């Protein structure tokens, strides 16, 4: 009969799933597949990853099916499933990013070589980029204003694909064998080798049906403005509205959350016509996506025709101090510590520790806080990190580490949070500790460079510095 594998890798959900849906029509029997390679990444990401198999799984179990999940490199494994399951359809949602184009293409030219139709469908994005790129010229749109006039022209969405149901899957069937956990099954953290002894309950659980609860949360604290929210000190805090690490994994549809916005606009401000200001967020994650999906250095200084060509410092001692939360600076300090220990800090937060890392105050290369944030964040993938940190370092496209954060949360709760060591300190120097006497540091149980470290910069000399230096690069900025 026909026998189709619908391949998740993003997508990672039942509900809006195109590629799926037309996969499972005219098919006799499906599989769906996780090709897991855990040897080719923070623990937090993998978590996240895993618990959105076991969810896919728990609802794939709905319908009479199970998740897949097969160890290895797609290039090695897909030959060996097509012959072991007689496969003769495929279906991917469609990868916009450089790296996953490339792989997709080698996979075609195998399932080609095999007899195998690939279905490929667009589903991570709202739109077409390629038809955003051509509408254009052919080039992406370098600024974020122009890429809203280009959205504002286009053809108006598509409805999302129905939800799998029993009434889609039909007479197609999911050949079980009695030993599918053995063999297929979700592993655990520790089975792909690693230690969690240290690990608490995920304060961003994965998963669609996670997602589906969010979304509904998300959409109620709206309707009780549409306008872009002030951060206080509690928006620093994981919300149980959030849903940016479910659209980075696929676990949310970017176009249910699309339509369901619009619905909820246009019943509370009664136009159908609503400022795109409404979209800010799914707007400027398909602008990076679109930015990236033709540039294969996007991730890159050199040899990146976007990136202005900065003259960063080398220095993996203050790197590693960055990254690990131990600059002195108690705001940074619990900013990293909180994206350590969690996976997700709020977007001002982002700015901060950037603009500390490069052109504030350490001008070590974007490129270096790009590939931190890889490991530890959950809701940027290639493009929205790598955008995100040259747009933020001014490379295409200055916050105080003292001040802000006293003007974010003057008592100083967020740092007790997550710098235990500091909880001693009285407010007038929780966010600057190396100005408190010896005497409420003795009190405090916690000496200045012995039980947590001085301030690696000044950052008075340091700002000064890398302000003129980025005022200069701009003043001739042809030459970079
Ligand atoms: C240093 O790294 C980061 C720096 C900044 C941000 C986002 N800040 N958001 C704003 O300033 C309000 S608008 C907005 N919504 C967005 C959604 C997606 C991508 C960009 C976005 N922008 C600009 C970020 O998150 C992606 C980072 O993580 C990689």
């Amino acid at each position: 009969g026909v026998n189709a594998v619908h391949w998740f890798r993003k997508g990672l959900r039942l509900h809006d799933n195109p590629a799926l849906k037309e996969c499972i029509q005219g098919a006799d029997t499906i599989r769906c597949v996780y090709i897991l390679d855990p040897w080719f990444v923070g623990i937090n990401r993998w978590r996240f990853l895993l618990q959105c198999l076991e969810d896919l799984d728990a609802n794939l179990r709905k319908l009479n099916s199970r998740l897949f999940v097969i160890r290895g490199q797609p290039a090695d494994v897909f030959p060996r499933l097509f012959k072991e399951w007689n496969i003769t359809k495929l279906s991917i949602e469609y990868d916009s990013e450089p790296f996953g184009k490339e792989r997709d293409a080698a996979i075609k030219k195998l399932a080609t070589e095999a007899g195998v139709e690939v279905i490929v469908r667009i589903s991570h994005t709202l739109y077409d980029l390629d038809k955003i790129i051509e509408l254009n010229g052919g080039q992406p749109p370098l600024t974020y204003k122009r890429f809203q006039t280009l959205v504002s022209k286009m053809e108006p969405l598509e409805m999302p694909a129905d939800t799998i149901t029993s009434d889609v899957i039909g007479k197609c069937m999911t050949p079980l064998s009695d030993d599918h956990d053995e063999k297929y099954g979700v592993p655990s953290l520790e089975e792909l080798g690693f230690d969690t002894d240290g690990l608490s309950s995920a304060v961003w659980p994965g998963g669609e049906t996670e997602a589906l609860t969010r979304l509904e949360r998300h959409l109620e604290r709206k309707a009780w403005n549409f306008e872009r929210p002030r951060m206080n000190a509690n928006s620093l805090l994981a919300s149980p509205t959030g849903l940016s690490p479910y659209l980075r994994f696929g676990c949310l549809s970017c176009r249910l959350f699309y339509f369901k916005l619009t619905d909820l606009y246009k019943k509370v401000k009664k136009n159908s016509s609503p400022p795109l200001s409404l979209y800010g967020q799914l707007l400027w994650r398909e602008f990076f996506y679109t930015a990236a999906t033709n540039n294969p250095r996007f991730d890159k200084m050199e040899g990146n025709p976007i990136c202005v060509q900065i003259p960063w410092d080398k220095n993996p001692e203050a790197l590693a101090k960055w990254a690990e939360g131990r600059t002195g600076f108690p705001w940074i300090d619990a900013i990293m510590t909180q994206l350590r220990q969690e996976g997700w800090i709020h977007h001002l937060a982002r700015h901060a520790v950037a603009c500390f890392l490069t052109r504030g105050d350490l001008w070590i290369s974007w490129e270096e806080g790009m590939k931190v944030f890889e490991e530890l964040l959950l809701d940027a993938d290639w493009s929205i990190n790598a955008g995100s940190w040259m747009w933020l370092s001014c490379s295409s496209f200055c916050y105080c580490p003292v001040g802000f954060g006293r003007r974010t949360d003057p008592n100083g709760d967020y740092i007790r949070r997550y710098l235990p060591v500091l909880r001693g300190f009285p407010a007038k120097y929780i966010y600057d500790p190396w100005n408190a006497p010896e005497g409420i540091q003795k009190v405090a149980k916690c000496l200045i460079g012995v039980n947590y470290p001085k301030p690696m910069v000044n950052h008075a000399e340091a700002s000064r510095l890398n302000i003129e230096r980025m005022k200069q690069i701009y003043q001739q900025l042809s030459r970079y």
